[PDB]
Protein backbone atom coordinates (compact mmCIF):
# COMPACT_ATOMS: atom_id res chain seq x y z
CA UNK A 1 0.00 0.00 0.00
CA UNK A 2 0.89 3.61 -0.03
CA UNK A 3 1.41 3.03 4.25
CA UNK A 4 3.79 -0.20 3.53
CA UNK A 5 5.57 1.44 0.85
CA UNK A 6 6.91 4.17 3.85
CA UNK A 7 8.46 0.82 5.80
CA UNK A 8 12.18 -0.16 5.69
CA UNK A 9 14.28 -2.25 8.05
CA UNK A 10 17.98 -3.30 8.79
CA UNK A 11 19.02 -6.62 7.67
CA UNK A 12 22.36 -8.49 7.21
CA UNK A 13 23.75 -9.88 4.78
CA UNK A 14 26.53 -12.30 4.37
CA UNK A 15 29.81 -10.59 2.63
CA UNK A 16 32.59 -12.10 1.15
CA UNK A 17 35.47 -13.82 3.35
CA UNK A 18 38.27 -11.09 3.27
CA UNK A 19 41.83 -11.91 2.29
CA UNK A 20 44.13 -13.47 4.63
CA UNK A 21 46.80 -11.06 4.56
CA UNK A 22 47.38 -8.29 7.45
CA UNK A 23 47.44 -4.81 6.33
CA UNK A 24 51.06 -3.94 5.12
CA UNK A 25 51.45 -1.07 6.43
CA UNK A 26 51.42 -0.25 10.51
CA UNK A 27 48.05 -0.10 12.38
CA UNK A 28 47.16 2.38 14.95
CA UNK A 29 45.50 1.03 18.14
CA UNK A 30 43.64 3.31 20.32
CA UNK A 31 42.62 2.03 23.79
CA UNK A 32 40.73 3.86 26.66
CA UNK A 33 43.43 2.99 29.00
CA UNK A 34 40.38 2.54 32.46
CA UNK A 35 38.45 0.50 30.27
CA UNK A 36 41.26 -1.89 28.60
CA UNK A 37 40.69 -5.39 30.07
CA UNK A 38 37.58 -6.90 28.74
CA UNK A 39 38.42 -10.18 26.86
CA UNK A 40 37.21 -8.77 23.36
CA UNK A 41 39.87 -5.88 23.80
CA UNK A 42 42.54 -8.46 24.80
CA UNK A 43 41.52 -10.71 21.67
CA UNK A 44 41.79 -7.65 19.73
CA UNK A 45 45.11 -6.11 20.37
CA UNK A 46 46.61 -9.68 20.48
CA UNK A 47 45.10 -10.17 16.66
CA UNK A 48 46.08 -6.81 15.63
CA UNK A 49 49.94 -8.41 16.28
CA UNK A 50 53.10 -6.34 18.55
CA UNK A 51 53.92 -4.14 15.70
CA UNK A 52 50.63 -2.13 16.12
CA UNK A 53 52.02 1.00 18.17
CA UNK A 54 49.52 1.31 20.80
CA UNK A 55 47.71 5.43 22.06
CA UNK A 56 46.18 5.53 25.03
CA UNK A 57 43.53 8.12 25.17
CA UNK A 58 43.08 9.36 28.82
CA UNK A 59 39.68 11.59 29.77
CA UNK A 60 38.54 14.12 27.24
CA UNK A 61 40.77 16.64 25.97
CA UNK A 62 40.96 17.04 22.26
CA UNK A 63 43.83 19.26 22.55
CA UNK A 64 46.23 16.71 24.56
CA UNK A 65 45.09 14.50 22.16
CA UNK A 66 45.59 16.30 19.08
CA UNK A 67 48.93 16.95 20.31
CA UNK A 68 50.06 13.39 21.38
CA UNK A 69 48.94 12.35 17.98
CA UNK A 70 50.79 14.96 15.86
CA UNK A 71 53.79 13.64 17.89
CA UNK A 72 53.12 9.97 16.76
CA UNK A 73 52.46 10.69 13.51
CA UNK A 74 55.86 11.90 12.76
CA UNK A 75 57.81 9.42 14.81
CA UNK A 76 55.96 6.35 13.58
CA UNK A 77 54.93 8.08 10.14
CA UNK A 78 52.15 7.39 8.12
CA UNK A 79 49.48 4.56 9.54
CA UNK A 80 47.54 2.10 7.26
CA UNK A 81 44.25 2.97 9.72
CA UNK A 82 43.09 3.87 13.05
CA UNK A 83 41.80 0.95 15.50
CA UNK A 84 39.82 2.45 18.27
CA UNK A 85 38.68 -0.17 21.06
CA UNK A 86 36.92 2.85 22.54
CA UNK A 87 33.85 1.52 22.83
CA UNK A 88 34.76 -1.03 25.63
CA UNK A 89 34.35 1.96 27.74
CA UNK A 90 30.65 2.26 28.93
CA UNK A 91 30.77 4.01 32.22
CA UNK A 92 29.21 7.42 32.19
CA UNK A 93 31.47 10.41 31.94
CA UNK A 94 31.76 11.94 35.42
CA UNK A 95 30.93 15.51 33.72
CA UNK A 96 28.03 14.33 31.42
CA UNK A 97 26.20 12.39 33.04
CA UNK A 98 24.22 11.07 30.02
CA UNK A 99 27.49 10.34 28.02
CA UNK A 100 29.13 6.74 27.87
CA UNK A 101 32.72 7.52 28.06
CA UNK A 102 33.63 5.90 24.83
CA UNK A 103 30.87 7.37 23.23
CA UNK A 104 32.60 10.35 24.35
CA UNK A 105 36.36 9.49 23.64
CA UNK A 106 35.01 8.37 19.61
CA UNK A 107 34.12 11.87 19.40
CA UNK A 108 37.09 13.64 20.74
CA UNK A 109 39.44 10.88 18.93
CA UNK A 110 37.53 11.63 15.11
CA UNK A 111 38.30 15.30 16.15
CA UNK A 112 41.86 15.23 17.11
CA UNK A 113 42.69 12.92 14.29
CA UNK A 114 41.52 15.88 11.99
CA UNK A 115 43.34 18.25 14.22
CA UNK A 116 46.74 16.65 13.72
CA UNK A 117 45.78 15.56 10.35
CA UNK A 118 46.14 11.75 10.75
CA UNK A 119 44.86 10.57 7.36
CA UNK A 120 44.44 7.11 7.77
CA UNK A 121 41.26 5.48 7.73
CA UNK A 122 39.47 4.79 11.62
CA UNK A 123 37.37 1.91 12.68
CA UNK A 124 35.36 1.79 15.52
CA UNK A 125 35.21 -1.60 16.92
CA UNK A 126 32.03 -2.70 19.33
CA UNK A 127 31.14 -5.81 20.78
CA UNK A 128 27.51 -6.42 20.98
CA UNK A 129 26.79 -3.48 19.45
CA UNK A 130 24.18 -4.81 17.03
CA UNK A 131 22.11 -7.69 16.47
CA UNK A 132 23.52 -9.04 13.32
CA UNK A 133 22.25 -12.97 12.24
CA UNK A 134 19.72 -15.40 12.92
CA UNK A 135 19.54 -15.61 16.94
CA UNK A 136 22.08 -12.27 17.61
CA UNK A 137 22.22 -11.18 21.14
CA UNK A 138 22.74 -7.33 21.05
CA UNK A 139 24.26 -7.44 24.52
CA UNK A 140 25.54 -3.33 24.62
CA UNK A 141 22.91 -0.98 23.75
CA UNK A 142 25.35 1.63 24.80
CA UNK A 143 27.97 0.68 22.18
CA UNK A 144 24.87 0.78 19.97
CA UNK A 145 25.23 4.39 20.23
CA UNK A 146 28.05 4.50 18.46
CA UNK A 147 26.99 3.19 15.25
CA UNK A 148 24.60 5.93 15.08
CA UNK A 149 27.53 8.46 15.51
CA UNK A 150 30.11 6.28 13.17
CA UNK A 151 27.59 6.28 9.83
CA UNK A 152 27.92 10.21 10.47
CA UNK A 153 31.52 10.44 10.73
CA UNK A 154 31.25 8.43 7.32
CA UNK A 155 29.31 11.27 5.43
CA UNK A 156 31.26 14.16 7.09
CA UNK A 157 34.87 12.83 7.11
CA UNK A 158 34.48 9.93 4.30
CA UNK A 159 38.34 10.19 3.46
CA UNK A 160 39.12 9.12 6.71
CA UNK A 161 36.59 7.23 7.26
CA UNK A 162 36.82 2.99 8.17
CA UNK A 163 33.78 2.11 8.98
CA UNK A 164 32.17 0.03 12.09
CA UNK A 165 32.84 -3.79 12.91
CA UNK A 166 31.03 -5.69 15.35
CA UNK A 167 33.05 -9.26 16.80
CA UNK A 168 32.33 -12.01 18.40
CA UNK A 169 31.81 -13.23 22.15
CA UNK A 170 34.47 -15.05 21.86
CA UNK A 171 37.47 -13.56 18.96
CA UNK A 172 38.87 -16.78 18.01
CA UNK A 173 41.64 -17.67 14.85
CA UNK A 174 38.36 -17.02 12.50
CA UNK A 175 37.16 -14.39 13.54
CA UNK A 176 40.91 -12.74 14.12
CA UNK A 177 41.38 -13.19 10.75
CA UNK A 178 38.29 -11.51 9.69
CA UNK A 179 38.80 -8.97 11.41
CA UNK A 180 42.77 -8.23 9.61
CA UNK A 181 41.56 -9.09 6.54
CA UNK A 182 38.99 -6.28 6.89
CA UNK A 183 41.29 -3.98 7.98
CA UNK A 184 43.62 -4.65 5.04
CA UNK A 185 40.73 -4.46 2.37
CA UNK A 186 36.65 -4.48 3.15
CA UNK A 187 35.58 -4.27 -0.46
CA UNK A 188 33.75 -1.00 0.11
CA UNK A 189 31.75 -2.39 3.31
CA UNK A 190 31.58 -0.06 6.23
CA UNK A 191 29.19 -1.85 8.85
CA UNK A 192 30.07 -4.74 9.55
CA UNK A 193 29.88 -8.00 11.88
CA UNK A 194 31.97 -10.39 11.90
CA UNK A 195 30.54 -13.94 13.80
CA UNK A 196 30.63 -17.64 13.77
CA UNK A 197 28.72 -18.29 10.09
CA UNK A 198 30.97 -15.61 8.31
CA UNK A 199 30.88 -11.76 8.04
CA UNK A 200 27.64 -9.86 7.69
CA UNK A 201 27.14 -6.29 6.43
CA UNK A 202 24.53 -4.28 7.04
CA UNK A 203 21.28 -3.47 4.91
CA UNK A 204 18.44 -1.19 4.15
CA UNK A 205 15.23 -3.01 2.49
CA UNK A 206 11.81 -2.69 2.23
CA UNK A 207 9.96 -4.48 4.73
CA UNK A 208 7.59 -6.87 3.84
CA UNK A 209 3.57 -5.54 3.28
CA UNK A 210 1.34 -5.91 5.94
CA UNK A 211 -1.03 -9.00 6.19
CA UNK A 212 -4.61 -8.21 7.04
CA UNK A 213 -5.85 -10.58 9.37
CA UNK A 214 -2.54 -11.25 11.39
CA UNK A 215 -2.29 -8.86 14.16
CA UNK A 216 -0.08 -9.60 16.84
CA UNK A 217 -1.15 -6.76 18.77
CA UNK A 218 -3.72 -7.22 22.31
CA UNK A 219 -6.11 -4.35 21.87
CA UNK A 220 -5.14 -0.89 23.22
CA UNK A 221 -6.69 -0.81 26.98
CA UNK A 222 -5.64 0.66 30.64
CA UNK A 223 -3.04 3.26 30.95
CA UNK A 224 -0.60 3.79 28.12
CA UNK A 225 2.17 6.24 28.58
CA UNK A 226 3.33 8.65 25.76
CA UNK A 227 6.34 10.91 26.64
CA UNK A 228 6.58 14.14 24.90
CA UNK A 229 2.87 13.18 24.42
CA UNK A 230 1.32 17.11 24.56
CA UNK A 231 2.26 17.92 20.58
CA UNK A 232 4.60 16.94 18.01
CA UNK A 233 4.16 13.78 16.89
CA UNK A 234 3.78 11.94 20.39
CA UNK A 235 0.56 14.33 20.35
CA UNK A 236 -0.93 12.67 17.01
CA UNK A 237 0.42 9.22 18.90
CA UNK A 238 -1.94 10.11 21.34
CA UNK A 239 -4.69 10.70 19.55
CA UNK A 240 -4.83 7.72 17.97
CA UNK A 241 -4.55 5.50 20.66
CA UNK A 242 -7.71 7.38 21.63
CA UNK A 243 -9.18 6.31 19.16
CA UNK A 244 -8.11 3.27 19.71
CA UNK A 245 -9.92 3.03 22.93
CA UNK A 246 -6.93 3.41 25.23
CA UNK A 247 -8.88 3.78 28.98
CA UNK A 248 -6.03 6.75 29.70
CA UNK A 249 -3.92 8.07 28.35
CA UNK A 250 -0.50 9.51 30.79
CA UNK A 251 1.10 12.57 28.18
CA UNK A 252 4.43 14.16 29.86
CA UNK A 253 6.46 16.66 29.00
CA UNK A 254 8.99 19.39 30.45
CA UNK A 255 5.84 22.29 30.18
CA UNK A 256 2.89 19.47 30.85
CA UNK A 257 0.03 21.03 30.99
CA UNK A 258 1.48 24.12 29.80
CA UNK A 259 3.16 22.85 26.65
CA UNK A 260 1.88 24.51 23.71
CA UNK A 261 -2.22 23.00 22.48
CA UNK A 262 -1.64 20.61 25.45
CA UNK A 263 -4.85 21.91 27.01
CA UNK A 264 -6.94 21.76 23.26
CA UNK A 265 -4.76 18.36 23.21
CA UNK A 266 -6.86 17.19 26.29
CA UNK A 267 -10.50 18.88 25.64
CA UNK A 268 -9.92 16.56 21.97
CA UNK A 269 -8.95 13.46 24.15
CA UNK A 270 -11.49 13.73 26.31
CA UNK A 271 -14.43 14.26 24.08
CA UNK A 272 -13.49 10.60 23.00
CA UNK A 273 -14.36 8.99 26.11
CA UNK A 274 -10.35 9.17 27.11
CA UNK A 275 -9.33 9.77 30.90
CA UNK A 276 -6.57 12.03 30.60
CA UNK A 277 -3.28 12.57 32.73
CA UNK A 278 -1.02 15.26 31.78
CA UNK A 279 2.10 15.60 33.93
CA UNK A 280 5.06 17.99 33.91
CA UNK A 281 7.43 15.06 34.19
CA UNK A 282 10.70 14.59 32.64
CA UNK A 283 11.72 10.74 32.23
CA UNK A 284 15.24 11.17 32.60
CA UNK A 285 14.50 12.16 36.23
CA UNK A 286 14.28 8.90 37.85
CA UNK A 287 12.43 9.66 41.03
CA UNK A 288 9.58 11.96 38.98
CA UNK A 289 9.10 9.07 36.51
CA UNK A 290 8.90 6.40 39.28
CA UNK A 291 6.17 8.29 41.14
CA UNK A 292 4.24 9.06 38.64
CA UNK A 293 4.00 4.90 37.78
CA UNK A 294 3.13 5.09 41.13
CA UNK A 295 0.28 7.19 41.28
CA UNK A 296 -1.73 4.61 38.27
CA UNK A 297 -5.26 3.49 38.69
CA UNK A 298 -5.61 0.10 40.10
CA UNK A 299 -7.94 -0.37 37.48
CA UNK A 300 -5.72 0.83 34.52
CA UNK A 301 -2.26 -0.41 35.34
CA UNK A 302 0.01 0.35 32.85
CA UNK A 303 0.27 -1.47 29.15
CA UNK A 304 2.44 0.68 27.20
CA UNK A 305 5.22 3.37 26.29
CA UNK A 306 5.57 5.16 24.04
CA UNK A 307 8.55 6.98 24.05
CA UNK A 308 8.14 10.40 22.08
CA UNK A 309 10.70 12.72 24.02
CA UNK A 310 13.72 14.54 22.55
CA UNK A 311 14.99 17.55 21.01
CA UNK A 312 17.38 17.32 17.70
CA UNK A 313 18.18 20.88 18.22
CA UNK A 314 21.22 22.42 18.95
CA UNK A 315 23.95 19.39 16.94
CA UNK A 316 27.26 20.30 15.24
CA UNK A 317 29.01 18.62 12.94
CA UNK A 318 31.42 16.31 14.13
CA UNK A 319 34.21 18.59 13.69
CA UNK A 320 32.56 21.41 16.39
CA UNK A 321 29.94 19.39 18.73
CA UNK A 322 30.78 19.91 22.13
CA UNK A 323 30.37 17.18 25.25
CA UNK A 324 28.05 19.27 26.50
CA UNK A 325 25.90 19.30 23.55
CA UNK A 326 25.99 16.06 22.98
CA UNK A 327 25.25 15.79 26.88
CA UNK A 328 21.92 17.52 25.78
CA UNK A 329 20.75 15.05 22.66
CA UNK A 330 21.43 12.22 24.74
CA UNK A 331 19.69 12.58 27.91
CA UNK A 332 15.99 12.31 26.43
CA UNK A 333 17.22 9.53 24.80
CA UNK A 334 19.50 7.25 26.63
CA UNK A 335 18.61 8.43 30.02
CA UNK A 336 15.11 8.70 29.64
CA UNK A 337 14.63 5.32 27.89
CA UNK A 338 17.10 3.58 30.32
CA UNK A 339 14.85 4.55 33.41
CA UNK A 340 11.84 3.55 31.12
CA UNK A 341 12.99 0.37 30.55
CA UNK A 342 14.00 -0.45 34.13
CA UNK A 343 10.70 0.96 35.63
CA UNK A 344 8.67 -1.27 33.81
CA UNK A 345 10.84 -4.39 32.88
CA UNK A 346 8.77 -5.98 35.76
CA UNK A 347 5.59 -4.99 33.93
CA UNK A 348 4.22 -7.25 31.51
CA UNK A 349 3.74 -4.61 29.09
CA UNK A 350 2.54 -5.14 25.68
CA UNK A 351 4.28 -2.46 24.26
CA UNK A 352 7.19 -0.23 24.72
CA UNK A 353 7.72 1.83 21.70
CA UNK A 354 10.67 3.93 20.85
CA UNK A 355 10.99 6.94 18.60
CA UNK A 356 13.96 6.96 16.57
CA UNK A 357 15.16 8.74 13.56
CA UNK A 358 16.60 8.16 10.34
CA UNK A 359 19.91 10.09 11.34
CA UNK A 360 20.42 7.16 13.32
CA UNK A 361 19.50 4.31 10.69
CA UNK A 362 21.50 5.41 7.83
CA UNK A 363 22.97 8.65 9.07
CA UNK A 364 21.77 12.57 8.33
CA UNK A 365 25.50 15.03 8.13
CA UNK A 366 25.02 17.45 10.43
CA UNK A 367 23.21 15.53 13.07
CA UNK A 368 25.95 13.43 14.92
CA UNK A 369 25.06 14.08 18.64
CA UNK A 370 20.81 13.35 17.28
CA UNK A 371 22.61 9.66 15.42
CA UNK A 372 23.91 8.55 18.33
CA UNK A 373 21.12 9.10 20.41
CA UNK A 374 18.43 8.03 18.52
CA UNK A 375 20.74 4.70 17.74
CA UNK A 376 21.01 3.51 21.56
CA UNK A 377 16.89 3.80 20.99
CA UNK A 378 17.27 1.16 18.30
CA UNK A 379 19.74 -0.95 20.42
CA UNK A 380 17.87 -0.60 23.62
CA UNK A 381 14.79 -2.26 21.54
CA UNK A 382 17.15 -5.21 20.13
CA UNK A 383 18.57 -5.79 23.75
CA UNK A 384 14.77 -5.57 26.01
CA UNK A 385 14.06 -8.86 22.79
CA UNK A 386 16.51 -10.95 24.16
CA UNK A 387 15.52 -10.33 27.23
CA UNK A 388 12.20 -11.85 26.60
CA UNK A 389 10.81 -8.19 27.01
CA UNK A 390 8.65 -6.68 24.26
CA UNK A 391 9.83 -3.34 22.75
CA UNK A 392 9.94 -1.93 19.43
CA UNK A 393 12.19 1.09 17.63
CA UNK A 394 10.39 3.35 15.14
CA UNK A 395 12.81 5.71 13.21
CA UNK A 396 10.91 8.38 11.32
CA UNK A 397 11.72 10.31 8.26
CA UNK A 398 10.48 13.58 7.86
CA UNK A 399 7.02 14.54 9.48
CA UNK A 400 4.65 17.15 7.38
CA UNK A 401 1.69 18.96 9.55
CA UNK A 402 14.50 25.15 9.67
CA UNK A 403 17.60 24.71 7.65
CA UNK A 404 17.73 20.65 8.55
CA UNK A 405 14.05 20.06 8.00
CA UNK A 406 14.37 22.01 4.08
CA UNK A 407 17.99 20.35 3.70
CA UNK A 408 16.15 17.07 4.39
CA UNK A 409 13.37 17.02 2.27
CA UNK A 410 15.88 18.47 -1.00
CA UNK A 411 17.94 15.17 -0.34
CA UNK A 412 14.63 13.54 -0.83
CA UNK A 413 13.77 12.41 2.40
CA UNK A 414 9.66 13.65 1.71
CA UNK A 415 7.77 15.03 4.23
CA UNK A 416 5.10 12.72 5.32
CA UNK A 417 1.38 12.83 5.59
CA UNK A 418 0.53 12.01 9.50
CA UNK A 419 -2.30 9.76 8.76
CA UNK A 420 0.15 6.94 6.20
CA UNK A 421 3.43 7.65 8.88
CA UNK A 422 0.87 7.08 11.95
CA UNK A 423 -0.82 4.00 9.87
CA UNK A 424 2.60 2.65 9.07
CA UNK A 425 2.98 2.43 12.47
CA UNK A 426 0.21 1.05 12.78
CA UNK A 427 1.17 -1.97 10.66
CA UNK A 428 4.64 -2.24 12.41
CA UNK A 429 2.80 -2.79 15.68
CA UNK A 430 0.21 -5.27 14.08
CA UNK A 431 3.38 -7.19 12.77
CA UNK A 432 5.12 -7.02 16.62
CA UNK A 433 8.41 -5.94 14.29
CA UNK A 434 11.32 -5.00 16.39
CA UNK A 435 12.63 -2.31 14.84
CA UNK A 436 11.46 -0.42 11.21
CA UNK A 437 12.07 3.32 9.57
CA UNK A 438 8.74 4.73 8.47
CA UNK A 439 9.99 7.40 5.93
CA UNK A 440 9.11 8.64 2.14
CA UNK A 441 12.14 8.75 -0.10
CA UNK A 442 12.73 10.18 -3.41
CA UNK A 443 15.32 7.35 -3.96
CA UNK A 444 16.59 9.13 -7.26
CA UNK A 445 17.19 12.48 -5.26
CA UNK A 446 18.25 10.50 -2.33
CA UNK A 447 20.58 7.83 -3.26
CA UNK A 448 22.93 10.21 -5.30
CA UNK A 449 23.22 13.00 -2.84
CA UNK A 450 23.78 10.25 -0.58
CA UNK A 451 26.77 8.46 -1.97
CA UNK A 452 28.58 11.15 -3.83
CA UNK A 453 31.72 10.85 -1.74
CA UNK A 454 31.68 7.51 -1.26
CA UNK A 455 29.84 4.62 -1.69
CA UNK A 456 27.20 2.91 0.21
CA UNK A 457 27.00 -0.73 0.47
CA UNK A 458 23.45 0.04 3.19
CA UNK A 459 21.31 0.77 -0.07
CA UNK A 460 22.15 -1.90 -2.14
CA UNK A 461 19.16 -4.00 -1.37
CA UNK A 462 16.98 -0.95 -2.26
CA UNK A 463 16.05 -1.87 -5.48
CA UNK A 464 15.33 1.92 -6.45
CA UNK A 465 18.40 3.16 -5.10
CA UNK A 466 20.54 1.02 -6.98
CA UNK A 467 18.16 2.13 -9.90
CA UNK A 468 19.21 5.59 -9.45
CA UNK A 469 23.03 4.85 -9.28
CA UNK A 470 22.57 3.55 -12.99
Amino acid sequence: SHMDALRYHIEWNRVAEPGTARPAGRLLAVISPDHAGAPWVTAVLDALGPDTVRFEAKGTDRAAWAAQLAQLREDEGEFHAVVSLLAAAEALHTDHGSVPLGLAQTLLLAQALGDAGLTAPLWCLTRGGVAAGRGDVLSSPVQGALWGLGRVIGLEHPDRWGGLIDLPETVDTRAAARLTGLLADAGGEDQLAIRGSGVLARRLAHAAPAVPGSGKRPPVHGSVLVTGGTGGIGGRVARRLAEQGAAHLVLTSRRGADAPGAAELRAELEQLGVRVTIAACDAADREALAALLAELPEDAPLTAVFHSAGVAHDDAPVADLTLGQLDALMRAKLTAARHLHELTADLDLDAFVLFSSGAAVWGSGGQPGYAAANAYLDALAEHRRSLGLTASSVAWGTWGEPEVHDRLVRQGVLAMEPEHALGALDQMLENDDTAAAITLMDWEMFAPAFTANRPSALLSTVPEAVSALS
